[PDB]
């Protein structure tokens, strides 16, 4: 297990435009376009991050090509993060693929009211980060993702992934 692999199994993989759990438009795996309700800015957005028209449709190559380019840029983002940063670079390897894919997901921004968590996964108080994390929005929207990454975090081990 790898982070591609893993959030391969959390974002799945679609070669058409479509909407994500919260109705915007996304393709490929997980990699959004735009947030506004309005197709054609989305299908725009497709072709200036392709760099060809598209016309909502893309390669499998096309979709793993963004998909490289989306870790990098989200790991890239927590070692640019300064409240981020320390707790990262504080876990060890499984627990780091569960950070990055909290931050695939929900954005750096998503993630950093994540404070008390964050804390608690610092100190190496997994049980307790564990609970604290179930406690919010994201773990209400998405459980069953949320769960996952939960356990991901808490035991360190790539269980809940099989
Ligand atoms: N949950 C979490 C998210 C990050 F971006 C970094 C980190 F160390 C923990
Ligand atoms: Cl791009
Ligand atoms: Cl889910």
């Amino acid at each position: 297990m790898n982070i591609f692999e893993m959030l391969r199994i959390d974002e799945g993989l679609r070669l058409k435009i479509y909407k994500d759990t919260e109705g915007y438009y996304t393709i490929g795996i997980g990699h959004l376009l735009t947030k506004s309700p309005s197709l054609n800015a989305a299908k725009s957005e497709l072709d200036k991050a392709i760099g060809r028209n598209c016309n909502g449709v893309i390669t499998k190559d096309e979709a793993e090509k963004l998909f490289n380019q989306d870790v990098d840029a989200a790991v890239r983002g927590i070692l640019r993060n300064a409240k981020l940063k320390p707790v990262y670079d504080s876990l060890d390897a499984v627990r780091r693929c569960a950070a990055i894919n909290q931050v695939f997901q929900m954005g750096e921004t998503g993630v950093a009211g994540f404070t008390n968590s964050l804390r608690m996964l610092q100190q190496k108080r997994w049980d307790e980060a564990a609970v604290n994390l179930a406690k919010s929005r994201w773990y209400n929207q998405t459980p069953n993702r949320a769960k996952r990454v939960i356990t991901t975090f808490r035991t360190g081990t790539w269980d809940a992934y099989k």
